[PDB]
């Protein structure tokens, strides 16, 4: 629950992003290099709202207990009472994005659908706890094992007040626009309904095995052509969508098309999506 910085022997960097970073540390009090491995998140440079946003990320993940959400192990303190580091479980297989590229000859559509089912189930749970992820993408999903995935990175995640079912953000979204729904693009509105849209892009990502050539960014920019955001909005408002991934089963592509309904209230819920994905196995 509380990790001492003196017993957290740093190994490598696991990745960087959103004013902070994740480090592969070893929690070994004995100082012998024989202890458990943990994923440790800090901010590379602290800020005003940055420290508050990180503090909220910790609260959110502390309160999330699902087989499809990366486990919170605790915190490591410095000043009183600023929670300097966030300690999570270490999933050696890392990102689904990189795992997909590395193992695509081994992973069939059955396995891709299992992943989808698990990502969906975890999003069902988030929605149940009034949590908008706001940054669902294959880069933000982790691999526990060959048949197990968990949703990670809650750095942009928000909690819906009980009176409101949508959330309007002020600061522009510094994440690739290719995952945002039109209402996020145009009016900075985020919901479980926008997370569903971003899930369709995750299904796209899965069935393209995160190929860089037909990636959401690569393929939309190719379709585009004015500011880039405006060009994307025009495209999607005309009803233009990402093409069917090569060799993708039609039923899956149809589910992507569904997640990509222009209006948020026409998109299926994760509760509704889940058994549909289970039908495909
Ligand atoms: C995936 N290969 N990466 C690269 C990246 F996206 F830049 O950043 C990452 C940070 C951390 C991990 C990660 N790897 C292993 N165990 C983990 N537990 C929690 C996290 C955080 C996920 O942050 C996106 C990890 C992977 C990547």
């Amino acid at each position: 629950t509380i990790f001492e910085e003196r017993h957290l022997k740093y190994i490598s960097q696991l990745g960087k992003g959103n004013f902070g970073s994740v480090e592969l540390c070893r929690y070994d009090p004995l100082g012998d290099n024989t202890g458990a491995l943990v994923a440790v998140k800090q901010l590379q440079h602290s800020g005003p709202d940055q420290q508050r946003d990180f503090q909220r990320e910790i609260q959110i993940l502390k309160a999330l207990h699902s087989d499809f959400i990366v486990k919170y192990r605790g915190v490591s303190y410095g000043p009183g009472r600023q929670s300097l580091r966030l300690v999570m479980e270490y999933l050696p297989s890392g990102c689904l994005r990189d795992f997909l590229q590395r193992h695509r000859a081994r992973l069939d559509a059955s396995r891709l659908l299992l992943y989808s089912s698990q990502i969906c189930k975890g999003m069902e749970y988030l929605g149940s706890r009034r949590c908008v992820h706001r940054d669902l993408a294959a880069r933000n999903i982790l691999v526990e094992s060959e048949a197990h995935v968990k949703i990670a990175d809650f750095g942009l995640a928000k909690l819906l007040p009980l009176d409101k079912d949508y959330y309007v953000v002020r600061e522009p979204g510094q994440s690739p626009i290719f995952w945002y729904a039109p209402e996020s693009l145009s009016d900075n509105i985020f919901s479980r309904q926008s997370d569903v849209w971003s899930f369709g892009v995750v299904l796209y990502e899965l069935f393209t095995y995160c190929d860089k050539s037909c990636s959401p960014s690569a393929e939309f920019l190719r379709m585009m052509g004015v500011p880039a955001l405006s060009r994307l909005l025009e495209l999607l408002e005309e009803g233009q969508r990402l093409p069917a991934p090569p060799a993708c089963p039609a039923e899956v592509h149809e589910l992507m098309k569904l997640c990509w309904a222009p209006s948020p209230q026409d998109r299926p819920s994760f509760s509704a999506l889940g058994p549909q994905l289970d039908m495909l196995w």
